[PDB]
Order: C-alpha cells, then sequence, then structure tokens
DNA sequence: GCAAATCGTCGTGAGACAATTTCG
DNA sequence: CGAAATTGTCTCACGACGATTTGC
C-alpha cells in the first residue's frame, strides 16, 4: 500500500502510454477449478541497454521484477495486490490505457466472487475480453469463449 | 512562447522518452552555404488508428502538425523557434533523452555562428553526431565526417 | 487450487533517419 | 540561401500474448 509521488506517477503514466501494456490474460491449466487461472500483468519493455531504466523501476515502483530476452528487457508485476495499488494511483494519468486499467481494477476487485460462480467467472472473462480489445491484440487465443466451452 | 503546463510536461516528457525522438540531421543539399542543412526535428509517432492522440498535441504544442505514412502517424515539429521553447521547457522531466533535448537545445543556439564559419559549422555537425550515437541510430548515413569533406 | 513465476514468440508500432521539393 | 515541408522506408524495439512450471 505504498504511496507514490504525483510528478513520478504524471511521468510513468506517459511513459506507460509508450512503451508499456496493461494485460489480462486466460490461462487454460487443468489444476484450475475452471481449468482457467486469471493473469493480469503490468509490464514496461525497453531495449536492454537501457535495462537500468527497468531496474529502478523496481526500486521505485517497491515490487515486480526485470526479466531478459535477448535485445529487449520487461519490468513485469504480476503481484494481484501490489497491481492493484500500482494501477490505482496510475490510472488518473493514463490516456492511452486507462481503460484497461480500470478493466483490470475491476477484474481484481470481482476475484473471489469469480471462483464462485461458473457465471461470475465468465463474465468478469468479458472483462479480459475488452482489455485485448483495447490494445494491439493480434496473437490471441484463449478468450472468454474458449471458457463458454467449459459447459460441462 | 507559449508557457506550457508542468502536469502536461510530465505526462509528455514521458510519453516521448517511449513513442518519441528527438532527431538530428545533415542533409546534403546544394542550395546551402556550406552544401548541406542541419535539419532538428521532434516527434512522436503512433498508430494511426490512434491518430486522436498527436492530433490532441498539435492543439496542446500550439505549432508542428501530424502526418501520415500507413497504418502509422507522426506529429512533427520542426520549426526553429517553437522547438527551442518547447524542447527548454520539457527537458528537466526527460530521462531517456534530455541529453539529445539539450544537444539540440545548444545546437539551435549556435546556430547563426554556425553560419559564418565552416569551421562552427563543422564543430555543430559534431553536435549531431552525438545525438546520433545517444539515440539507437541504424540507417543514419551523412556524418560530420562527410560533410568535413567539404574541405577540398 | 490458486497466485506468481519461467521462458518464449508473433507481428508489428514504432523510432530514426534519407532523398528531394517548396517558397518567402 | 535557407527554414520547413513532403514522401519514403529500413530495422528494429517493442507491445501483447501463449505454454508450462513452481510453490504454498
Ligand atoms: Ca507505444
Ligand atoms: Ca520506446
Amino acid at each position: 500500500n505504498t504511496k507514490y509521488n504525483k510528478e513520478f506517477l504524471l511521468y510513468l503514466a506517459g511513459f506507460v502510454d509508450g512503451d508499456g501494456s496493461i494485460i489480462a490474460q486466460i490461462r487454460p491449466n487443468q489444476s484450475y477449478k475452471f481449468k482457467h487461472q486469471l493473469s493480469l500483468t503490468f509490464q514496461v519493455t525497453q531495449k536492454t541497454q537501457r535495462r537500468w531504466f527497468l531496474d529502478k523501476l523496481v526500486d521505485e515502483i517497491g515490487v515486480g521484477y526485470v526479466r531478459d530476452r535477448g535485445s529487449v528487457s520487461d519490468y513485469i508485476l504480476s503481484e494481484i495486490k501490489p497491481l492493484h495499488n500500482f494501477l490505482t494511483q496510475l490510472q488518473p494519468f493514463l490516456k492511452l490505457k486507462q481503460k484497461q486499467a480500470n478493466l483490470v481494477l475491476k477484474i481484481i476487485e470481482q476475484l473471489p466472487s469469480a471462483k464462485e460462480s461458473p457465471d461470475k467467472f465468465l463474465e468478469v472473462c468479458t472483462w479480459v475480453d475488452q482489455i485485448a480489445a483495447l490494445n494491439d491484440s493480434k496473437t490471441r487465443k484463449t478468450t472468454s469463449e474458449t471458457v463458454r466451452a467449459v459447459l460441462d
């Protein structure tokens, strides 16, 4: 529940609208009650020679980590509670991904009720459909419709 | 000289560091005193379906324009005076391209002297190399070197 | 059984120039 | 002569997922 400096948030909001990405995914996995995991991820991609900027974010945001993948690296935050805290404070300054942010927050706020009824779970999966819609989605496979293929 | 709002500057500096670009070029042209023109440019690129954002920058910067080039568009600003005013204010908030920003500022300020001496002008082209090196330059051809090739 | 991590890849959406032209 | 525009495009540097594993 760390509090972030406004100016920091202002700048980061901009940098995120540029290189950032708010992602919601439906992950097929048998070990889950409804055969799928709900996964929310905030990230920031950057050329690895500039990994330092991403490393600094780790210290500034206070959570998350940086992963390597060749010529590029990523700042990653998958932790639901800290993610909810971070986006809550970032959301008011975003402009290109403010809705995917508010959609992720709504998804988190609903997680519990969702693990209860197959319908709450599907409706939430409709939220993840909207997020992918908002982003420049191009390699998406598991949608809420595939989840609809739970009917059993 | 327009007086931009700090918060708009904070957010934009972040957006610029992400999708923006601060460019300094040496264009060979036999109409110029030293057979080359010095071109400085501030730009923000974005998928054209998201151009409203660039059109938005036109109205907020109060100068410059947007051009389409397929599925992608660009907010462009190359007017020397507006560029100086604009970059002087954005610079203190830049984190990734502050150096190129300040290089342009300095280039802009040495312009007239760079016009009365193949040496000043020579030195200035050396300022441009630096901006390119700082950037992820990958198709550059005309450098201060190819320009020293005037001394003949 | 679920949160969070590990490791990879598709197809761009950018960044960063070049070549040439326009016109006060 | 030169400030600014117009048009083109190379090479990524990203965005945005997917498959599977780890761990309590
Ligand atoms: Ca972007
Ligand atoms: Ca970038």
